[PDB]
C-alpha cells in the first residue's frame, strides 16, 4: 500500500484522456472518463489533508490546487484542473520521497548494555536489574560479558574493551584499587588501570565493581539520552515556504476571490465575474514552485548516491556547502583502524634484524592484537619469518616470555623489566622508550637473555590520503579544522601532525566531543564525521554529521545524515562541492517559480483565462525541473 500510484494514475488520465477525445478515436465515457478519474485520485488525498489541517490549522495550500481544480472542473477548461491536479500530487510525492528519515538507532544503542546484573550481598550473589543498582553495591562482571554499570574495580583483573565509549577497540587492562573506600570518595584520582564504564566489554577474568554511577547517569546513557534529542535539522528552503504559504495563499485567496468577485468598475455580469475571481486565484496557485524545490533534491541525493555518498535528505545536503569548520574522530576516520609497524630502535651491539627476528620468534606464539602487526610487518620487511619460540608464558598485563636459541627473551611494557628476574633497564633505552612513548608509538622492549635487543613501536598509522583532503578543505574555505579523539593524546597529536590539523584533543569521553561541536556551531556550521558510539552525540548536535560507512558501527551510520560508502575521504571534496552548486540550482529555481507566478498574475486580474494556464504553468514548471537535471552531471577534479 503506497499512495504514489494516484498521481501515476492522474497522469495516465490527463494524458489518455486528453488524446481519446481530441486526436484521438474514444468515446467520451471511457475517453473523457479518464478524466474524470484525474480529478477523483489526485484530489482525493489532498483533499482529506487538507481537512485534517483544516480541524485545527487555519490555511493551508492544498486548498488552493484544490479549489483551483474544482473551479476549472465546474467551470470551462477542465485540462487546467485535471493538470495541476496531477502536477500538485506529483510535486507531492516527490517531497514524500525527499521526507525519508529514519533516525532511529535506539534499536541498536540498547544491545550495548545488559538488562541484569550480579550484585554481591555477603556470602550470596543476587540478580538484580540495572534499575536497581545502588551505588556502593559490588557487580560481578564474568568473562567476556558487557559491563552493566559505570565504577571501579575491587577485585580481578581483565582486559576490557571501550570500544563504545573511547572508540578504541584496543583492549586495556583493568586492575583493583589499593583501598576502596579511599577510591570511593577520591573518584577524580582513578587511574585508568581501574575507571570502568558500562557497555565495555569485558575479557578473560572477572571483575568485581564498585557502582559509581546510576543506571541512567552512567556515560553510555548520557550518550543514549543525547542522541535520542536530537534537533531534526530542517532545511533553509523548505521552512522558508512554510512561511511564504503562511503569507501568499492567504493574502491572495482574499485580495483576489472577493475584491475580483462582481466588481462594479468594470462591466460585469453578477455570474459572469464569478469567473474572473477565480481565473486569477486558480492560475494564483503557484505549481511552479511546488515542483521546483524537491526536484533539485531528489537529483542531488542521486547523483551522490552514483558518487558514493548516501545523503538522507535535503537539509544535510544544503548544509554541506554552508560549513565553516569540520571535526574528526581518529581512529577509523583518519587512521586506517590497525596498529602497524613503525619504529625499530636497536639497543647495543643488536643488529636491527636480530630485533625483528626475536621479536617474530616470540610473536608468533602470542594472541594479543599486537602481535599480528609485528609477524606481517616483520615479514614484509625481511621477507621471511624465523623459527618460531619456545616456552610461551604471559605475564599478565606487561606482556610475554618465551626461549629462543637457548636464551630467554622477554617482550612487554617498560613495567615488565621492572617486574622480573633478569637484568634491569638501562637509562638510555628507557628514556629512548619514554620518548617514543611520547611520539604516539606503542612501545615494547625485547630482551634475549643478558643483552636488550632494544625495543619496536607500533602505531595505528593515517590514512595516506588524509592530508590531502585535509589540504583540499582548507582550500574550500574550512579554515576551522580540529581533531577530537578519544584516543590518548601522543597519538592524536601525531597523527594530527601527519595529517596537518593544528588542533588535536585527545582522552575526550562523548560529552566532551559534543562541548567541542557546540563550541565550533556558536561561530558556524560545521560537520562532525567519524565512525564509533562515542561520536554519535557529536554527530547529532552537529550542523551536519558523516559517518565512515564500511567500518563503522551501526549506531553511527543509523544517526549520520551523510555516509561515505566508500569508506574513503576523498569523498569530502566532492560533496561540499556539489551541494553549493546544488544551492544555485534551487536559488533560481526558486525566483523563477516564484516571479513568473508573481508576473503572470498581476497579468491574469488585466484580461488572462483558466486555458493559457496550463501553457504558462506547465512552461513555468517543467523549464524548472529540466534546470534540476542539471544537477546529474557533475565532475570528480581528481
Ligand atoms: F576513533 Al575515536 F575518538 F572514537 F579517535
Ligand atoms: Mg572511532
Amino acid at each position: 500500500r503506497a499512495e504514489v500510484i494516484f498521481a501515476v494514475l492522474c497522469g495516465i488520465c490527463l494524458l489518455l484522456g486528453w488524446l481519446g477525445p481530441k486526436y484521438g478515436i474514444m468515446s467520451e465515457q471511457f475517453g473523457f472518463g479518464l478524466l474524470l478519474a484525474a480529478y477523483f485520485f489526485g484530489g482525493y488525498f489532498t483533499l482529506r489533508e487538507a481537512v485534517e489541517k483544516i480541524s485545527k490549522g487555519q490555511f493551508q495550500i492544498d486548498f488552493l490546487m484544490l479549489v483551483a481544480a474544482s473551479g476549472a472542473a465546474i467551470l470551462g477548461e477542465w485540462a487546467e484542473g485535471a493538470f495541476l491536479l496531477f502536477l500538485f500530487s506529483v510535486g507531492h510525492a516527490l517531497e514524500n520521497y525527499a521526507m525519508g528519515r529514519a533516525r532511529n538507532a535506539v534499536a541498536a544503542l540498547a544491545g550495548l548494555t545488559p538488562d541484569e546484573a550480579l550484585v554481591r550481598r555477603g556470602d550470596k550473589t543476587e540478580t538484580v536489574l540495572i534499575e536497581n543498582l545502588l551505588v556502593g553495591d559490588i557487580v560481578v562482571v564474568r568473562s567476556n560479558e558487557r559491563l552493566p554499570a559505570d565504577g571501579f574495580v575491587v577485585k580481578g583483573s581483565s582486559a576490557v574493551n571501550q570500544a563504545p565509549i573511547t572508540g578504541e577497540s584496543a583492549p586495556v587492562d583493568k586492575l583493583p584499587v589499593d583501598d576502596p573506600e579511599f577510591a570511593a570518595a577520591n573518584l577524580d584520582k582513578l587511574t585508568p588501570q581501574t575507571r570502568v564504564f558500562a557497555g565495555s566489554i569485558n575479557g578473560s577474568g572477572s571483575l568485581d565493581v564498585q557502582v559509581t554511577k546510576l543506571s541512567g547517569e552512567s556515560t553510555l546513557a548520557r550518550v543514549v539520552t543525547l542522541v535520542a534529542e536530537a534537533q531534526t535539522r530542517q532545511s533553509p528552503t523548505q521552512n522558508f515556504t512554510k512561511k511564504f504559504e503562511k503569507i501568499f495563499v492567504p493574502c491572495v485567496i482574499a485580495l483576489a476571490f472577493v475584491t475580483s468577485f462582481s466588481f462594479l468598475i468594470l462591466d460585469e455580469t453578477a455570474a459572469q465575474s464569478f469567473y474572473r475571481a477565480m481565473a486569477v486565484l486558480v492560475a494564483a496557485s503557484p505549481c511552479a514552485l511546488a515542483i521546483a524545490t524537491p526536484s533539485a533534491v531528489l537529483s542531488g541525493v542521486a547523483r551522490a548516491a552514483r558518487g558514493g555518498v548516501l545523503i538522507k535528505g535535503g537539509a544535510p545536503l544544503e548544509a554541506m556547502g554552508h560549513l565553516d569548520a569540520i571535526a574528526f574522530d581518529k581512529t577509523g576516520t583518519l587512521t586506517i583502524g590497525e596498529p602497524h609497524l613503525v619504529e625499530i630502535t636497536p639497543y647495543g651491539d643488536a643488529t636491527e634484524t636480530e630485533l625483528l627476528q626475536v621479536s617474530a620468534a616470540v610473536e608468533m606464539l602470542s594472541d594479543h592484537p599486537l602481535a599480528q602487526a609485528v609477524v606481517r610487518d616483520v615479514k614484509d620487511r625481511l621477507g621471511d619469518l624465523p623459527s618460531e619460540a619456545s616456552d610461551f608464558a604471559n605475564i599478565i598485563g606487561q606482556g610475554v616470555s618465551a626461549k629462543v636459541d637457548s636464551k630467554v627473551v622477554h617482550i612487554g611494557k617498560t613495567a615488565l623489566f621492572e617486574s622480573v628476574a633478569g637484568l634491569p633497564l638501562p637509562d638510555d633505552l628507557r628514556g629512548t622508550v619514554e620518548a617514543m612513548s611520547q611520539n604516539g608509538r606503542t612501545t615494547m622492549i625485547v630482551r634475549s637473555g643478558d643483552r636488550y635487543l632494544g625495543a619496536i613501536g607500533l602505531m595505528d598509522t593515517p590514512r595516506e590520503d588524509a592530508r590531502s583532503v585535509i589540504a583540499a578543505l582548507r582550500d574550500l574555505g574550512l579554515k576551522r579544522m580540529m581533531m577530537i579523539s578519544g584516543d590518548n593524546q601522543n597519538v592524536a597529536n601525531a597523527v594530527a601532525k601527519e595529517v596537518g590539523l593544528d588542533t588535536a584533543f585527545g582522552d575526550l569521553m562523548p560529552e566532551d566531543k559534543v562541548t567541542k561541536i557546540a563550541a565550533l556551531k556558536a561561530d558556524g556550521g560545521v560537520a562532525m564525521v567519524g565512525d564509533g558510539v562515542n561520536d554519535a552525540p557529536a554527530m547529532a548536535n552537529a550542523t551536519v554529521g558523516i559517518a565512515m560507512g564500511a567500518a563503522g558501527s551501526d549506531v553511527a551510520l543509523e544517526t549520520a545524515d551523510i555516509a561515505l560508502m566508500a569508506d574513503d575521504l576523498q569523498t569530502l571534496p566532492f560533496a561540499v562541492g556539489l551541494s553549493r552548486k546544488t544551492s544555485r540550482i534551487i536559488r533560481l529555481n526558486l525566483w523563477f517559480s516564484l516571479g513568473v507566478v508573481a508576473l503572470l498574475i498581476p497579468a491574469t486580474l488585466f484580461g488572462l483565462g483558466i486555458g493559457p494556464a496550463v501553457l504558462v504553468h506547465e512552461g513555468s514548471t517543467l523549464v524548472v525541473v529540466a534546470n534540476a537535471l542539471r544537477l546529474l552531471a557533475f565532475k570528480d577534479n581528481r
